[PDB]
Parts: C-alpha cells; structure tokens; sequence
C-alpha cells in the first residue's frame, strides 16, 4: 500500500516536533503506531533536511545525529496535519455513502 | 501530498464496485469527495486493469469504455478497506498522543 509512504513524513515531523530525536529512536517510536520497514524513515528524513523542514546536529560519546524541526518545518507540519484530517474526512464520506 | 495517490486506487475500486462506470464519469464522482487532478485516475485505472483487479468493455452510440470489478478486485478492495481503517486508526493514535 502506497498511502503509507506520505504518512511517514507526517509521523516523523510530528514526533520530531515533540522532541529532538536521533534516527533509530525515531524508527522505534513510529513502530509503536505503524509497521515501518526498518530503514524506510531515512529517505524521509533526508528529504525533510534537504527541504529545510528539519536541521540536524551531532552529539558524541558513538556520535549521534539528532533531528530538529525548523520554523519552516513547523508551518509545514501544521498544514500537513490539517491536510490529513480533511483528507481522511473526505475519504470516509466516500466509504460510507456507497 | 503523496498519501493522496494510493487513495485514488481505493476510491476508484469502491465506486466501480457500486456501478460499472466509464472514465470521465468516475473522475466526476471522485471529485465530489477529493480534489483529483483531471487525468490522475487513468494511470490508476490502467494499473487495476493490468493487475486484473478490473476488466473493461466498450459500449457504442461515441464508443465508451466501462470498468468492472473482477473477483480478484473484490477481494483486493475488501483488504484495502480494512488496511485503510486500521491504518488511519493507527495514525490518529499517534496524532493525539503527543
């Protein structure tokens, strides 16, 4: 199912907004909710960094790369949440009128 | 937003299950519910035919190509509906616990 991919971007943004997280930690938090192929978040993270929705920084002592929401990414997340809701509301109006 | 693409497959299957439809008629019924780029359903239809989820037939007098759910496509739709619900249930457990 391909609707699951654009959803990872939204779950990752939402969790990153709560807390600065590193990679494996984010994958294990998404996995509480949806069954994510291990490795599937990293291209999502790389895109959100490239698009400057997230920035990144390292912490040492085994160095670790933390992800941070930017201002741009905070606006984008809030649009994505509003899109998601009224999108799934629309689909549910289809699935129960037919 | 890319979650919207895998959803067209599900809305198209659901409508085709109700009634045999032709192309433009299906696009205008999806548009009651979600804002679909005009033309975006045709690759979705072509895939569902290729994968034998749908079959097709023509009617004349301006010939018109009607779409029909196969048995395979009826099982596939029912899985897709169950996937959709428990998927969006999972996402909503994320979006309101954080």
């Amino acid at each position: 199912p391909q609707f699951k991919k654009g959803v990872l971007e939204l779950c990752c943004l939402f969790l990153i907004q709560k807390k600065d997280c590193y990679g494996y930690e984010l994958a294990n938090q998404v996995s509480k909710y949806i069954e994510v192929a291990e490795g599937a978040i990293y291209p999502v993270l790389r895109r959100l960094v490239k698009e400057e929705y997230c920035s990144t920084y390292l912490v040492e002592s085994p160095s670790r790369k933390y992800y941070q929401l930017t201002v741009k990414g905070e606006i984008y997340l809030n649009e994505l949440i509003s899109e998601w809701n009224n999108f799934t509301d629309s689909v549910a109006k289809l699935l129960t009128e037919g």
